[PDB]
């Protein structure tokens, strides 16, 4: 029971994109004042300084703190 699968990148479901929403939108990606949320602790980003990582988000949190590849 699905009508499409564009809009919120979270929960694999379309935004009401009517006329003046409090959605999440992003260059290109986009989530709901709910779903927009990190990708590693999945806290709240709605009104913070998200991150952008190579095909997900997350928080100043985790992006600062980012185990990252085979490093120190
Ligand atoms: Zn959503
Ligand atoms: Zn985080």
């Amino acid at each position: 029971g699905s009508s499409g699968s564009s809009g919120c990148a979270g929960c694999t479901n379309p935004i009401s994109g009517l006329g003046g929403t409090k959605y999440i939108s992003f260059e290109e990606r986009q989530w709901h004042n709910d779903c927009f949320n990190c990708k590693k602790c999945s806290l709240s980003l709605v009104g913070r300084g998200f991150l952008t990582e190579r095909d997900d988000i997350l928080c100043p949190d985790c992006g600062k703190d980012i185990s990252g590849p085979s490093s120190g």
